[PDB]
């Protein structure tokens, strides 16, 4: 049937866009290709930890895997499992594999929660189209409360063995003269304090966030989504998979749309047809719809530039051997609180999260995820034998991201005698992981692709909302930006357009 907006998909772009169209009245309906994250589970609850992975854990894989890091003590807990409809989708391209969330509130099922701003210099120097002044005085401000963004307690954090693993890489970094910054987050860490005084359930301290937070972290369904529902305007519909996007006769779009179980069963093919369009399926999810669009000729006037200029916002993965004299701990909480910031706009930059790992047992490794600042970039070519965007990224165009991680990270180990651990990535002595993204970003770049509101360029009233927008890296962890870049365009779109 017709709706006036459809919003495709459930993450960042899309639970923003979505509201602020509740609330201008425009009547709205979201399509989620996952489930709506609420019943409990065989265990009585509603995702699956980090230490007891189920088939909840993955979309339509066999079998578990361990987190990225982690498969020499966690791969002892993985097991066979049911294809379906889990909430952590590990997608695979020839020399990358990026993992997305899958469900009502998208990635913020699964993400670290890590809430950061970016750099003003840096943002002015990625997307000097865009008025920045706007950005930082009205727009991330609006993300950062509707977020529910907050800060750790520091008397707290000093004192709890939660944290030990984050004041020891502190401590050795600073011997090579490098600060570290807090990070703010939308897991409440006022929960979390009580969490480890025995008084609330546990889910940050008992190794959950990769899979989902049973409890503590505010994801899109508690904030934006929540809200949304409220305006009486916004409904979601899951399980809906929309396939095709093309301009329909009479004015408008119409889709075709797979309604599916958690199984994968195939149910029902629909349209749906709408005035407005809004894109918000992620930078693999949404670039991918437009391409086909493209190459399959349902929106031929679509340019050149959609599927192009996407990087994995400089991702790479490092390890350090401590000394036995620091271990790390064996109670480390899954929802990371400091971070190394030697980002200078430079090309030696680098973010890096002091990651905790999930193994319960004292291995005295410090984990790391370095933010980098490589030039390279991939492109999304479709693919019209298998229906699929391929992503055309090869992993030496990772080796500029290694290359500024590895000086910092040797900076680290010169300072303290120390070494890099080789072997927690696989069998082949591998101190970087090269290969993988947690953040991906591009594909229908702001400015190049679309306007500098996310106007789909060669069509009227056809928006990308998402992480398809940014031109490849933020310097930082990507969703604040994410949702404030949202917030401004869709008040304009909705005054100007709508
Ligand atoms: C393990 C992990 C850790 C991370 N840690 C951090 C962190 O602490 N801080 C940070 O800032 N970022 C973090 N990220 C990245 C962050 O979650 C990500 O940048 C955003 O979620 C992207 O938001 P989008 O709205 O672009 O997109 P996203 O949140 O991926 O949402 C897209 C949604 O669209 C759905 N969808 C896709 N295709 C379709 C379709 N054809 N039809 C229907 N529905 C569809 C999809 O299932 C999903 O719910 C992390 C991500 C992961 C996977």
């Amino acid at each position: 049937g017709y709706v006036p907006a459809v919003v495709i998909g459930t993450g960042y772009g899309a639970a923003v866009s979505a509201l602020r169209l509740g609330e201008a009245g425009v009547q709205t309906l979201m399509l989620e290709m996952g489930q709506l994250w609420n019943q409990p589970g065989p265990d009585g609850n509603i995702f699956c930890g980090m230490l007891n992975p189920d088939k909840r854990s993955s979309w339509f894989k066999n079998r578990t895997e361990a987190p990225l890091g982690s498969f020499l003590w966690l791969d002892v807990v993985n097991r066979n499992i049911d294809p379906y409809a889990g909430v952590l989708d590990r997608v695979n391209y020839d020399q990358m594999s990026v993992y997305v969330g899958r469900g009502v509130g998208g990635g913020s099922l699964v993400n670290g929660g890590m809430a950061v701003e970016p750099k003003r210099s840096y943002f002015e120097e990625i997307l000097p189209r865009v008025d920045s002044s706007e950005m930082y005085d009205r727009y991330f401000p609006r993300a950062n409360s509707m977020l529910r963004v907050n800060h750790i307690d520091t008397k707290w954090f000093e004192d709890t063995e939660w944290y030990k693993f984050a004041r020891v890489s502190r401590e050795q970094a600073g011997k090579a003269g490098l600060g570290t910054v807090f990070v703010p987050n939308v897991y409440d860490f006022g929960y979390m304090q009580r969490e480890a005084a025995g008084e609330v359930p546990k889910s940050a301290l008992a190794t959950e966030v990769i899979y989902g937070n049973n409890h503590g972290k505010q994801s899109l369904d508690k904030t934006y989504l929540a809200a949304a529902l409220g305006t009486g305007k916004v409904t979601i519909q899951t399980l809906h998979q929309v396939k095709t996007i093309r301009q329909t006769k009479d004015g408008g779009y119409a889709l075709t749309v797979e309604q599916k179980d958690t199984d994968g069963k195939l149910l029902a093919t629909k349209e749906i047809s709408c005035r407005y369009l809004f894109l918000g399926a992620g930078s693999l999810g949404s670039t991918e719809l437009l391409v086909r669009a493209r190459d399959t000729g349902t929106l031929p006037n679509l340019n050149s530039e959609v599927g192009a200029g996407w990087g994995p916002n400089g991702n790479i993965m490092t390890a350090r051997a401590n000394h036995m004299w620091n271990p790390t701990g064996a109670h480390q909480s899954s929802i990371p609180a400091l971070g190394i910031d030697a980002w200078d706009n430079s090309d030696s930059s680098v973010f890096a999260q002091i990651a905790p790992m999930p193994a319960g047992l004292e291995t005295w490794v410090s984990l790391y995820l370095a933010i980098t600042k490589n030039p390279q970039r991939g492109t999304f070519v479709y693919d019209a034998a298998t229906d699929r965007a391929k992503l055309n990224w090869t992993r030496d165009q990772n080796a500029p991201a290694v290359n500024a991680a590895k000086a910092l990270f040797d900076r680290i180990n010169k300072a303290n005698g120390t070494i890099y651990r080789y072997d927690l990535f696989g069998t082949q002595l591998k101190a970087f992981a090269d290969d993988f993204c947690y953040q991906p970003l591009g594909g229908c770049v702001l400015g190049k692709a679309t306007d500098d509101y996310g106007r789909v360029a060669g069509y009227k009233n056809l928006y990308v909302t998402d992480g398809s927008l940014i031109p490849g890296s933020v310097g930082v962890n990507p969703f604040v930006t994410i949702t404030a870049l949202a917030e401004r365009n869709v008040e304009r779109i909705i005054k100007q357009d709508v």
